[PDB]
């Protein structure tokens, strides 16, 4: 695969930070697709029409599917939005999403 553009090399760095040990205490719920059968979330796919998670963002980045930084960011925000949408606002996983999202939004805004 071709080299990523400058902006996307920075985005790849954000992705690797979001998957790193540093943020694992709150990032782990986003590592893989929500397994609705395994978790018995019978209504998950009724409510969330476009699932997203970090392994999928990685698959897409490694496959050069993002045309620009905005495309990457849309997927990342979709991942957080799905979490806020599906779950009750007081669930632990919502607080974990928000902690991770604080990291994302700060790193993304400082993109050179
Ligand atoms: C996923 C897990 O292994 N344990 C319990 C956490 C449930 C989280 C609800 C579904 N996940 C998201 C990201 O909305």
């Amino acid at each position: 695969m071709g080299k990523l553009s400058e902006h996307l090399r920075y985005c790849d760095s954000i992705l690797r930070e979001m998957l790193s040990k540093k943020h694992a205490a709150y990032a782990w719920p986003f590592y893989k697709p929500v397994d609705a059968e395994a978790l018995e979330l019978h209504d998950y796919h009724d409510i969330i029409k476009h699932p997203m998670d970090l392994s999928t963002v990685k698959r897409k980045m490694d496959g050069r599917e993002y045309p620009d930084a905005q495309g990457f960011a849309a997927d990342v925000r979709l991942m957080f939005s799905n979490c806020y949408k599906y779950n009750p606002p007081d669930h632990e996983v919502v607080a974990m999403a928000r902690k991770l999202q604080d990291v994302f939004e700060m790193r993304f805004a400082k993109m050179p």
